[PDB]
């Protein structure tokens, strides 16, 4: 709606406000278009003025991270802006600048953004029963995790890319120890621990417990990484295809190296229907409800969309159970 044309990169308002909720089309946009939204969200958040963020080196920076990130059919660019944008959607809908410093939320979003640094398409359990170089590198623990983290340190080692250049070292410390924590968080190998341990401070929760907000911090990314079925069903139903992609090449790769198969895996047992079924009931609704404790929009903004997603694929089930019977 202006007097002129803008090319891509230049975000038009409408954007700009749409990228603050949860129901923005990620599919919509080009590598050079993400990378405007998330260089906006460093501005709009107050982190470019707060840590003096050279603003060249903001864009540098952004540039090699997409760099870093590998061509995956999920584990990809698009994968990292949709945690960072719903990480950025959850501090407008959270008040999240009200209970946490400039500096926690630099690192949920610097954490969001570098989380799957250079996947290779191939999850942690490949690499440990396959003992690649990276299960052998990192002793079998989280060895993509701590490989996303040292790639992110890698980047910002790099003077041109040093987002964190005018930060002072104690700083530094603090926003690197940060990022590695909620990083290896994302290790779904420890949801249960996590889930555990947040529900346990979630008795009597305290905003001044530093304990309390790094636990929060890890459920916020741990959020932000799974929230695909949160998104409208026109945004979030290419995502589960983008990942069985995944999950059949490596299954296929594990069953041609006598390897072990897991059956979430499996081509002749999953359907994109049972799938999400059983994850949105058993981890991503529990999950959010925990949230909604401390936060009650999360249920209309978020439970919402995750209860009509399960119900859909419940509906899709009995159409593949239908079909699969005339397939034998
Ligand atoms: C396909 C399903 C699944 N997995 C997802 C989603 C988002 N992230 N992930 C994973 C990417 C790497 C970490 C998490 C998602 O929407 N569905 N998968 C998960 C499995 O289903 C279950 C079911 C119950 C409990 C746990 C996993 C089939
Ligand atoms: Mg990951
Ligand atoms: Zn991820």
């Amino acid at each position: 709606g202006s007097h002129m044309t803008y090319p891509k990169y230049l975000l038009s308002p409408e954007t700009i406000e749409a990228l603050r909720k949860p129901t923005f089309d990620v599919w919509l946009w080009e590598p050079n278009e993400m990378l405007s939204c998330l260089e906006h969200m460093y501005h709009d958040l107050g982190l470019v003025r707060d840590f003096s963020i050279n603003p060249v080196t903001l864009r540098r920076w952004l540039f090699c991270v997409h760099d870093n990130y590998r061509n995956n059919p999920f584990h990809n660019f698009r994968h990292c802006f949709c945690v960072a944008q719903m990480m950025y959607s959850m501090v407008w809908l959270c008040s999240l600048q009200e209970k946490f410093s400039q500096t926690d939320i630099l690192i949920l979003m610097t954490a969001a953004i570098c989380h799957d640094l250079d996947h290779p398409g191939y999850n942690n359990t490949y690499q440990i029963n396959a003992r690649t170089e990276l299960a052998v590198r990192y002793n079998d623990i989280s060895p993509l995790e701590n490989h996303h983290c040292a790639v992110a340190f890698q980047i910002l080692a790099e003077p041109e890319c040093n987002i964190f250049s005018n930060i002072p070292p104690d700083g530094f410390k603090q926003i690197r120890q940060g990022m590695i924590t909620l990083i290896l968080a994302t290790d779904m190998a420890r949801h249960a621990e996590i889930m555990d341990s947040f529900k346990e401070k979630m008795e009597n929760f305290d905003y001044s417990n530093e304990e309390h907000m790094t636990l929060l911090k890890m459920i916020l990314i741990k959020c932000c990484d799974i929230s695909n079925e949160v998104r409208p069903m026109e945004v979030a139903e290419p995502w589960v295809d983008c990942l069985l992609e995944e999950y059949f090449m490596q299954s296929d790769r594990e069953k041609s190296e006598g390897l072990p198969v897991a059956p979430f895996m499996d081509r002749d047992k999953v359907t994109k229907a049972t799938a999400q079924i059983g994850f949105i009931k058993f981890v991503l609704i529990p999950m959010f409800e925990t949230v909604t404790k401390l936060f009650p929009m999360v249920e209309e903004i978020m439970l919402q969309p995750l209860w009509e997603s399960r119900d859909r694929y419940e509906e899709l089930k009995r159409i593949d159970d239908a079909m699969k019977e005339l397939q034998k």
